[PDB]
């Protein structure tokens, strides 16, 4: 029992706000959901170790999934901070993985190795063409989308017909670690060693290194950039309405749609905005005080969602290039959020 | 005796012509900066690969003279070609070093240093002024000359008194890089990633991107970049005739003056010449055989010197804007010229 | 109106031939203009006088058009004879100012500002380059340019579209500027202390000081470097016809061409004239006569300059350094003449 | 520690003010102030010594960064008191800059190249014009000020941002030069050769003679050009409070406002008194004490130049030659204060 409650609290220290909005969710899809949270963080830490050897990580992670069941394993010498004992007292995790419905186990153990694995792929060669982002994303976040929607339909309180077809689950994991990997730019270039996740098929057309957005010589191109990534993104938006009103609980409904909206507005945010290649561009916790509160039915997120496309749309003019191309997948948007208002 | 036979082989295959001049000094000094081009060459190999951490480099870059005292010291895997046979058989050439006078030794270790922090200064930061421009070249190549002026006072072929002064020794490296900077624009700029070194500071009179070279569209504002490139290497030939004027000895005088003439040369044939930007402009191998054979002392030097200046010259209408300064520059090379006949 | 005559009394005493060219405009433009010209000349007053300290330029000359709002202003220890006058009494400027339309008082109250920024500048500093000396020109009298391009257009005598791009205006102002910056060398660097405006950039091809031109020893460069001076304000005239046939109405255009067609006529006398550097070159006052009397019509006024600047090319010869740079520029202004006729 | 403490015994044997104000500084940056310090005081031994041929200076001193990477080098016959232990045992210093971290080194290293430089312009020249006087100083003091500025952003004491506009940093620099070679005239002149500052452009408005100021006879006029090199001074005081006003390091500040302070309070003693031409007019130890304990912090220090101004000001009477001109600097330097309380 004291392995449940060390797993909640490495979550409240590793993922501040994501501590909230699990908060949403009933126990039972709580510690599940907590468990495959963890599982997946760990998973991570050790990807993104860049101190070790990447053989090493070859010969680890296509296996990690299989320590789920070893209530004595444990990587003590890995990642930093709280991601470091996470890995050394691993253990609790696994044994409150132990006591979780057989199903749910099934979502976790499934989807964790579908993501190491795809890990694996990408630890050797670098994402250069859209295909590779797109394809990085699904390993990364995706899947998630995926194992989230599995649990759903698992649990019972969503219709089984949501598990069919997880091309829209897909979509809300992509969306999320898009707007996510745009915001966090600097944050991720300054890393030592930097850290870049934008496509070269992307940023080819606006500069010659990628470095080089750090310096506002390069103001002109690296908007012009920022907003392409911005534009990428927007994509999915159309996906993730659908699969927000396709949601019938109101637990999985705010769990699911909460962290949609907190992107959407960030991406109103980072959208035509310098200030991204500098700092890093936040919402208000007013902002997202309101965000958590009102992201509780369809329609209201619904016009949330809309509010905060429409604040994008009005970020550019006719001047910028992107224009055309914004104008466009912003409409795509709204029209996908008005079939279901 | 069959390390050194090594060097004079590694150094063949790499530096080809270099190779040939070389061979003009005497077998004490030849032997010298023969393991000196080694050296260089073996750390600008390392500095070179786009394939290791720069983290790597800034932390083993500067450390690199102090294997010059390790002969089991040697690199596994990095740099193409003949390259790699030098750092993993960097052995024969700490051994060849061992075994020279104490005082070369220490110019080879003392420069070596010096470039590789020089070019570790340059792995952070790229080239945007002519101050820029002109700090860079001292590091790869007017140190060298620094070097050279240092090897020939302490073998006594010169005059002690060379060495008080190493201003116009840096002139001679600096006349050598920019000619092959200017020169090797397209094949340096068709890089992955690309190799800039034409200063900001210079171009973006011209072109808001450097890449606009490629075209033709843009073959008006590329050559005027051009000559303004031109205009700024010839600020160093009249101090190059000063201290090929001040040596003494004759083996020396022809190692020195050569490779300067088929600079002079090359830059008389890449000025103005549009070619520059798809191809790579050289002499025919019929007047660098002219020019070895006949840089062997000074007179003869200095009217292929002022010939050269003069087709230069020629090259450039009334009508381009470089007129003037071109025109001033050249009268103020060959008057150092005549103030020698 | 005391005020709006002593704004004319002054202009004439300050300045006789600009008040006679002023003359060409209606009234209204007419008190516009001439009061233009005032404050201006106020802003010249100031930058000008070598017994002030520069702390009293730098902090008065920036705020010079707050002043056009404050009736009751003045400057009491600044200038010497008229333009004395002109600031202590400067009272009369702004209260004419005051009754002029907005669309006026605004374009001057403007042109007036960047001015003194830019004289503010060159107080801290000296013209070097070409690029210095076109700026400086740009501050001092291609603005004047602008501000007389704005003026026609909210008059409505011109047509909107001459302001469209202010380019040519510009090169008018810069005519003007370098054929009296050529024609005043002598005066200028007699003066205590001494005044230099040819940049360094042009003159140090010739001389290490240009206080050499005024000895007979140095006149063979002298002559050089003036022909070189004269070859760059040939750049402009092109663009100088240009902005003349774009003219409509008969008084703007009188008013504008006559000093054009005066500094042709100066250029063509000072070139290639040795006696610049000791005295001042001036035409008749049977030839300025003759160019006030015709330059009322485009085509007139074209033939006019077309013979100035066929006599300008007729005094040199082969022999001549110039001879290529000068017959390229002067078929260049040729042709956009006849380019008109 | 042998290196480093060597360094802080000779500095304080050496410069004992300045070794009590570098106190204010913490750790890493302490010791690099102090190398600075002393690789400067280095140089200015050298340049200073009488016994050294010029033409030696003259190569010597472009060449004395180099000696920085040389961990033998040093000097023996040069220096008085233990200046001349600072050129003998230079290796402590080189010793301890080696290990000071690239950052500071190059600083340092590139301030003491172009300060040498700057020094050979003047062993062949002297100062005659105003602008030679501030090119001086810029040379001697204001280099310092931008070096120290360099060295505080290096720490991350200081925002980046502080170095992007050197020109304030500059005027620091230049205040204490001058205010410094204004109190010690006396001193200066009677010394064999006479050391002489005050430059002919400005003493010659008053004097053939500059010792003729050492007789209470040409008093009069010693006392009308000591106001006027006063006033030149107090022209970078509003550039001093801006410096200072910029800064956020408690440690970094008390360092830059301390002695600018200390200038300001001897400026206002010096300032229309005619003991400055036969005894060195001295701040009470009592004031400096107070100085240096209340210089924390911006608004206590601004209250404190405030103090010091406004007593300079009340030391003039309306009949003295000075006195509009005085009046506005000091305007000036009270609202640029006020612009920060
Ligand atoms: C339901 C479905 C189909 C897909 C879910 C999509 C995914 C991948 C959801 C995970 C949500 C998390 C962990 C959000 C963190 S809050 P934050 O974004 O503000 O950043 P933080 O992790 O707290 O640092
Ligand atoms: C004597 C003195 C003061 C300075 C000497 C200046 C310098 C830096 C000389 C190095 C000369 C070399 C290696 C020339 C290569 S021939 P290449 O240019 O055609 O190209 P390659 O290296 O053979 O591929
Ligand atoms: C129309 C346009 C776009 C630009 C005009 C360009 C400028 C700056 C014109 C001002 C003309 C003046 C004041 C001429 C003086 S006659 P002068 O040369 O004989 O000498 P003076 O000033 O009378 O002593
Ligand atoms: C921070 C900044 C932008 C500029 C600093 C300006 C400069 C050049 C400062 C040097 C400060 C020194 C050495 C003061 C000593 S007091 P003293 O002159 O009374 O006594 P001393 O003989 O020099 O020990
Ligand atoms: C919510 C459950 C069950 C798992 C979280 C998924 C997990 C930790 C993936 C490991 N891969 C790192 C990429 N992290 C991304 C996800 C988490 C944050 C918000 C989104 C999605 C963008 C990135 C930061
Ligand atoms: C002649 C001895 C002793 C050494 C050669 C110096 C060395 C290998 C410098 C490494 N820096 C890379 C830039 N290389 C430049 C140098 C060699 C080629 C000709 C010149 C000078 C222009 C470039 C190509
Ligand atoms: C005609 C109106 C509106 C203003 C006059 C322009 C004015 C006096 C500018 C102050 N800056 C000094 C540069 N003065 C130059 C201009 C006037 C004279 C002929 C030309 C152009 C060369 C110089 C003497
Ligand atoms: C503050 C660090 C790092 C160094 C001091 C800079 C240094 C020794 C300059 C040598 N150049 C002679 C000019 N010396 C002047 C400076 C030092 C004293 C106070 C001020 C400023 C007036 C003069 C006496």
């Amino acid at each position: 029992d004291e392995d449940l409650r060390f797993c909640y609290d490495i979550l409240q220290a590793v993922s501040r706000s994501f501590a909230v909005v699990i908060m949403e969710l009933d126990e039972e899809m709580r510690d599940a959901v907590c468990i495959f949270y963890l599982v997946l963080r760990a998973l991570d830490t050790v990807e993104d170790d860049m101190s070790i050897p990447v053989e090493f990580k070859l010969r680890e992670l296509p296996k990690f999934h299989e320590h789920l069941h070893d209530t004595t394993w444990c990587m003590s010498g890995v990642g930093v901070g709280r991601e470091r004992e996470l890995l050394e007292r691993y253990t609790h995790v696994t044994r409150a993985y132990s006591r979780l419905g057989k199903a749910y186990q099934d979502v976790i153990s499934g989807i964790c190795e579908r993501m190491a694995n795809g890990m694996c792929d990408f630890l050797t060669r670098k994402v250069e063409t859209k295909a590779d982002y797109d394809l990085y994303c699904h390993y990364v976040a995706g899947l998630v989308g995926h194992g989230l929607t599995l649990l759903y339909v698992s649990s019972g309180l969503e219709d089984v017909r949501l598990a069919d077809d997880l091309t829209n689950a897909n979509h809300m994991g992509l969306f999320l670690q898009k707007t996510n990997i745009i915001r966090d730019f600097y944050e991720d270039i300054c890393e030592v060693p930097p850290r870049v996740f934008w496509p070269r098929e992307i940023w080819e057309k606006y500069t010659d290194d990628l470095h080089a957005f750090k310096d506002e010589l390069h103001e002109a191109k690296a908007v012009e950039c920022l907003n392409a990534m911005v534009a990428d993104a927007l994509v999915h938006v159309p996906h993730v309405v659908e699969y927000l009103a396709s949601l019938r609980d109101p637990s999985v409904f705010a769990f699911s749609a909460i962290p949609q909206v907190m992107a959407m507005a960030t991406l109103s945010l980072v959208f035509n905005n310098k200030d991204v290649f500098h700092t890093k561009v936040k919402t208000t916790r007013g902002a997202t005080a309101r965000i958590f509160h009102y992201s509780t039915e369809l329609q209201a997120t619904l016009q949330m969602l809309k509010t905060y496309t429409l604040r994008l749309a009005a970020r550019m003019n006719a001047q910028d290039a992107c224009y055309d191309r914004i104008e466009h997948l912003v409409n795509d948007a709204i029209r996908a959020m008005e079939s279901h208002q």
